[PDB]
């Protein structure tokens, strides 16, 4: 077992649920404070200790909807979970960089804020970031940074596989199969396939999926919910109990390097 772990021994109905088996609250996050624009943090009630926390970016203009799914989903497994708002200052890959980069550095600094509702709930240690499009591009080269210690590229969108190449974090990629914005053989597929051999890594191709399909809420919340939680599970927590939903009907590719050593 690990020191992090929370909740109950887990099964493929247990992730698929709506919540996991913590309620969920949330606070605001002002742009003007924040230096990423606005957001939401999503955090368990009625737990103590500290827990991993989680960046959830977008990032493509003109959306429709956006990445919120993910708050409430991921936060009620036992998780901090921020998202950030759609219109922000930040739009092309390298400014999600420094945006990702802003919302970890305020979310660390929300652990010793005597007025904050999530004071004393995360480990500062235990980061992980959820990015979609070009928050996408942005996650990967936060990855491959060396502080984020789980990443989850969402339909990622860049112009370069350098930071993928160099990716130090756990990364599990989700790709969209009908994805026009950033289809998965110019964006998506070669990212994944850039990335080192020394890190856990997963590729997750979604059937018939348009360039939202990662973004939770839809008709994919069961792939989305088996492999997303249990990638911030196993590498945030290093809860083994996740690993044998990582290692189907609506996965229409996938790449891993499975078996993931302890
Ligand atoms: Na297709």
């Amino acid at each position: 077992g690990s020191a992090y772990q929370r909740g109950p021994d887990p099964s493929v109905s247990f992730l698929e649920a709506d919540r996991g088996q913590y309620s969920v609250r949330s606070s605001r996050v002002s742009s003007l404070v924040s230096g990423f624009g606005g957001g939401t943090i999503y955090y368990p009630t009625g737990t103590t200790g500290t827990m991993g926390a989680v960046v959830v970016i977008p990032g493509f203009v003109s959306a429709e909807s956006s990445i919120d799914w993910w708050g409430p989903k991921l936060a009620s497994y036992g998780f901090v979970v921020m998202t950030i708002d759609t219109n922000t200052g930040f739009d092309q890959p390298p400014s999600r960089a420094r945006q990702i980069n802003n919302a970890l550095d305020y979310l660390v600094s929300q652990n010793s804020r005597s007025s904050s509702p999530v004071r004393g709930m995360i480990d500062t240690n235990r980061l992980g970031v959820i990015g979609w499009s070009m928050g996408g591009g942005g996650t990967l080269r936060v990855a491959s940074e060396g502080r984020i210690k789980a990443a989850i590229p969402l339909a990622p969108w860049d112009t370069t596989s350098y930071y993928a190449s160099r990716s130090q974090a756990p990364t599990l990629i989700f790709a969209c199969e009908s994805d026009v914005i950033a289809p998965v053989l110019q964006h998506a597929s070669p990212f994944y396939n850039s990335l080192p051999s020394s890190i856990d890594k997963a590729f997750v191709e979604i059937n018939g999926g348009s360039h939202y399909c990662g973004n939770g809420g839809s008709i994919y919340n069961d792939v989305l919910s088996r492999f997303g939680v249990s990638w911030m599970k196993l590498h945030l927590d290093e809860d083994s109990r996740y690993k044998q939903f990582l290692c189907d009907s609506q996965i229409s590719d996938y790449r891993g390097n499975c078996p993931y050593l302890e």
